[PDB]
């Protein structure tokens, strides 16, 4: 099924968020929305902000249906470390070992997420055809 593919696609990408970006040392920055009120400025500054936990948020929605998606949410939040803080800040350091640990295991899981992208896009086109076929009667 197309919802069972979802479903494997987005555990395969949470299991990395929580096993492994997760388990970073000191990536407590990264894990959890900045606080307004702990940060006045951060959002001044960022504009599209980003954190481990809206991304879990995001799988849980199913919201990512490729690789190329996922990876566009990770690199945000390396790429407002190094707005906010500086490319040589430790800040960024981690950041960048949090970025680094997902594609390694994004390479490690890459035939069967592929397969899952390929085999999900090819439902959601079949379906929207017969959609289309169907309020077409
Ligand atoms: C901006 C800074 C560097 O760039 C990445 C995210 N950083 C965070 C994140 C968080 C959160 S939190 C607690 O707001 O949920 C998301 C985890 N807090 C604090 C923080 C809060 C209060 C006093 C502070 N003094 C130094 C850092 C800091 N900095």
């Amino acid at each position: 099924s197309m919802d069972d593919d979802q479903v494997a696609f987005s555990f395969i990408l949470d299991n990395i968020v929580t096993q492994k970006m997760m388990a970073v040392p000191d990536s407590w920055p990264f894990h959890h929305p900045v606080n307004k009120k702990f940060v006045p400025d951060y959002y001044k500054v960022i504009v599209n902000p980003m954190d481990l936990e809206t991304i879990r948020k995001n799988i849980s929605k199913h919201k990512y249906q490729s690789r190329e998606s996922f990876l566009d949410d990770v690199n945000l939040i390396l790429a407002n470390s190094v707005k906010y803080n500086g490319p040589e800040s430790q800040y960024t350091k981690t950041a960048q070992e949090i970025v680094n640990v997902c594609y390694q295991t994004l390479t490690e899981y890459d035939e069967h997420l592929t397969q899952l992208e390929k085999d999900i896009c090819t439902a959601k086109e079949a379906a929207l055809e017969e959609a289309e076929l169907e309020s077409l009667d």
